[PDB]
């Protein structure tokens, strides 16, 4: 039941217009300094894969990964960059959906 809500939230994030920076892992070969600055990368497909194999024991673990996506986004990208702007939309979306489930 805890995992049901995560499937709904993850499905909605995956299909969101603003999800485009977060659908796949950042390729550090293409992004100078990413490996240096971001210690714990995370993205929606990594969450999908972990959800698929049953690798989340609780919804709190799922939310930790979601928040990590947006913490990494704000650590690496300017708030007015295209990726930063998309990350703020996605972060607010996640927080608001998470709250109306718990
Ligand atoms: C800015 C990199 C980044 C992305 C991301 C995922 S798809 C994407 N793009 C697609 C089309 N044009 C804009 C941009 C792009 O390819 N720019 C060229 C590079 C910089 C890849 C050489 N960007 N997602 C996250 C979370 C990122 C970071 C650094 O946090
Ligand atoms: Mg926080």
């Amino acid at each position: 039941s805890d995992l049901t809500f995560c499937e709904i939230i993850l499905m909605e994030m995956e299909s969101h217009d603003a999800a485009w920076p977060f659908l796949e892992p950042v390729n550090p070969r293409l992004v100078s300094g990413y490996r240096r600055i971001i210690k714990n990368p995370m993205d929606f497909s990594t969450m999908r894969h972990r959800l698929s194999r049953g690798g989340y024991t609780s919804s709190e673990e799922f939310a930790a990964d979601a928040l990590l996506v947006f913490d990494n986004c704000q650590t690496f990208n300017e708030d007015d960059s295209e990726v930063g702007k998309a990350g703020h939309i996605m972060r607010r979306f996640f927080e608001s959906r998470w709250e109306e489930f718990y």
